[PDB]
């Protein structure tokens, strides 16, 4: 499934994903696919708010 989701970090840095993120218990990161179609991962504590563009 694909849906636009903007993840806002602790400092306020917002990144927009084309599909929904995965919380990985193994490494402790959140995995999300950026607008470019590139998957990136950031630590569980850096994420402030997880919201869709469809609010």
């Amino acid at each position: 499934m694909a849906s636009p989701t903007v993840i806002t970090l602790n400092d306020g840095r917002e990144i927009q994903a084309v599909d929904t993120p995965k919380y990985d218990e193994e490494s402790g990161f959140y995995e999300f696919k950026q607008l470019d179609g590139k998957q990136t991962r950031i630590n569980k504590d850096q994420v402030r708010t997880v919201k869709d563009l469809l609010e």
